[PDB]
């Protein structure tokens, strides 16, 4: 057996092999994807289609008559023991009442969080960070290499890793000058007035691509707000994730929103599958979103930049496959 230690600072002795992991939860379940080690997974978070999108199964056929005996939040036991599985991924926040419940039945639960940081924050749904570039930077590289030691996947982990980081650099360079005062502002809508304050990856994109979160000196974490806090905060430009397409007719159909500068201006995006602004870093997301993102704002600094190759490259080595755009 291995004893790992989880993102929740457990320790947890696991199986010195793996081949009925459970997940039940959508970044580990991406991760995954892209370590190649599916046919060692037999169950998947219930909701998986909502939190990854409705396209996403072109990339994991798999997943669909995947058995799913959970949730983010929540277990069912006697559907899990019947899968026989050997180990459980949950999330950082999953209810002490659920690892308790996985635990009771003597099967070895590994916790994700994708942040290190504040240990006294590593199990809260809304951290509060001092370095939450630094926290999701490590948490990324640790979660990664985590979720790949615990499937045998050590090599494709560190390209992975590699893949994840081989753009900051360039960004860095070309986005350095950008004064704080003519950073793009920038809000992220969610379906039913859902958007991220601080403490969470969406506001690390729009940094690292010369942009700046709206939301996030008065929102902590995802929150629903008022549509009174939107036309306040007036952003420049609105980004929708591509797993909720339907919120980008909405916004422009609703005339609520119509005086806020980025309806006016027609700067309201469905961001790129890959391209994922989302509460957690994904490997993807810092590789190729965040150079979609630099690309979409500025795109004069980036013409020599190749994206679409950039893109067919990594969807090549990790998914297996082409991107398809939708």
């Amino acid at each position: 057996d291995r004893i790992i230690t989880d993102q929740l600072d457990r320790k947890v002795t696991i199986p010195d092999h793996i081949n009925r992991a459970v997940v039940l939860q959508h970044q580990t379940l991406n991760i995954a994807v892209q370590l190649d080690a599916t046919k060692q997974i037999v169950g998947v978070l219930s909701n998986w289609k909502k939190q990854l999108g409705k396209n996403y199964v072109r990339l994991a056929p798999e997943l669909e008559n995947m058995a799913m005996p959970g949730d983010l939040n929540s277990v069912n036991i006697e559907s899990l023991l019947a899968l026989k599985p050997d180990v459980v991924f949950v999330t950082n926040y999953a209810p002490s009442e659920m690892i308790k419940q996985i635990s009771d039945v003597n099967i070895p639960v590994v916790a994700i969080s994708l942040r290190t940081g504040e240990v006294g924050e590593k199990g809260k749904l809304n951290p509060t960070l001092t370095d939450e570039d630094k926290a999701y930077n490590d948490g990324l590289k640790q979660g990664i290499e985590l979720i790949a030691e615990v499937f045998e996947k050590k090599q494709q982990g560190d390209e992975l890793v590699k893949a994840a980081f081989a753009n900051r650099k360039l960004l860095a360079d070309r986005l350095g000058d950008v004064s704080a005062d003519k950073r793009v502002r920038t809000y992220m809508a969610n379906p039913d007035l859902g958007t991220y304050g601080s403490g969470k990856y969406t506001g690390l994109m729009m940094e690292h691509a010369g942009a700046y979160n709206v939301a996030a000196a008065t929102i902590k974490g995802f929150k629903q707000v008022s549509l009174e806090n939107v036309l306040e905060w007036n952003p420049a430009v609105i980004l929708v994730q591509d797993r909720y397409p339907d919120v980008v007719p909405q916004i422009l159909n609703d005339q609520g929103w119509a005086n806020i500068q980025a309806l006016k201006d027609k700067k309201v995006f469905l961001m790129p599958e890959y391209a994922k602004a989302w509460g957690y870093p994904m490997p993807e997301a810092l590789a190729l979103g965040e150079v979609w993102l630099a690309k979409a704002l500025y795109p004069q600094r980036f013409q020599d930049v190749d994206l679409d190759k950039m893109v067919n490259d990594y969807y090549q080595k990790f998914y297996r496959t082409s991107y398809k755009p939708d």
